[PDB]
């Protein structure tokens, strides 16, 4: 397909995008982020495909820069899939604890570090996880980062140019809306969010997503 | 996944779409009609499946129609996967030349009827197969159902829901404009255009596929 695509979004984090080209649909996108702390960097989700992943860790080893672990934010084979790789290269991988279990009921290669609390950090206190409960699926967690305003919302947010919830064969859709709220209780002074598909918005994104929640939720 | 859902949409003719449920992206539709001469039912394309089309003949069989044909208007499988299973049933299939030359190169079943003209009636003139050009692919062929004022555009024509023209690997962009534009010419006085993906609409349908075309193609 479309090889992976790095850009910058602000200083020292990039929005990394990697692709499947669907008969019937046609190109679906996938974001990660990759976060700098000097030369330090941290891959919030793997890209979709081992080979996408390789990309990305020679896009950093080319730039210079020393990738210290990354966190996958559910278990889904888009935030995943280079897990084995960044295994096999002793880069440390994390996600939750119930996002480990899903990822070894799935048959699927195990983070070699997790946790179970609602929060957890990564760096100097530059990544801020957060689980704010069920929504696009049950172990969904969410990243702020205070230095640049960002919060990576993954899978569990709604881009704008969506008019639905997307892929919902391991949601919780009664519960989705409350999630959200609960990352509206944090009261991050949030200047943008990226979602796990589609374009990177405003904080709107988390209204948005509410209201799509309720709708389905209704219906 | 979902299984075929099958709805009227004028006197005698009938939206069946089905499905697929993408992680990553969540459910795509695929649509094609089946349009009735008293009892004598008409397949424009089958469903994406071979399962769904079995429920398409089922759905037939148990309203009292009598299934006499099938046309499919492209050579992608979200057109044709069910031309095996007529052809089982000794259910005569069409597709254009072309169209009948690209499923042999891709090792998939060929109709049993088939044409080398732009233009071609199944039933009345009840169907009217027009190919105006190459677009979404270099076969695809549209159907004008001259009593009910709609026409099928199939793949080659864009759901107002979509700000892009979709799959696009075996696309003729450069060509994709001037292709609605003969579509135009015909002066048919439509009332509803169906799309292969998407949401029925209006005769908008297209001027919104060429604006995409002629945006894709300018790029
Ligand atoms: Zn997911
Ligand atoms: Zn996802
Ligand atoms: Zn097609
Ligand atoms: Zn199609």
């Amino acid at each position: 397909h479309k090889p992976l695509e790095v850009i910058k979004i602000e200083d020292g984090v990039y929005l990394h995008t990697s692709f499947k080209n669907i008969e019937g649909y046609g190109l679906v996108d996938s974001n990660g982020l990759v976060v700098l702390d000097n030369n330090q960097a941290y891959i919030i989700d793997t890209p979709w495909s081992e080979e996408d992943t390789k990309l990305l860790l020679s896009w950093a080893t080319d730039r210079g820069y020393q990738v210290m672990a990354s966190i996958s934010t559910h278990s889904h084979e888009d935030r995943t899939a280079g897990i084995k790789l960044l295994n096999s290269k002793s880069i440390p991988t994390y996600t939750s604890e119930l996002t480990k279990k899903l990822l070894a009921r799935e048959g699927k290669p195990v983070p070699t570090h997790y946790f179970k609390d609602d929060e957890f950090t990564l760096g100097n206190g530059l990544i801020e996880l957060y689980y704010p409960g069920a929504g696009h699926t049950e172990d969904n967690i969410v990243a702020w980062l205070p230095k640049s305003k960002i919060l990576f919302g993954g899978c569990l947010v709604r881009s704008h140019e969506w008019e639905a919830l997307g892929y919902v064969g391991d949601a919780s859709i009664s519960s989705w809306a409350d999630s959200i709220k609960n990352i509206v209780s944090k009261k991050y002074p949030i200047q943008m969010v990226v979602p796990g598909h589609g374009k990177v918005g405003s904080s709107d994104i988390l209204d948005h997503t509410i209201d799509l929640a309720e709708s389905a939720s209704n219906k």
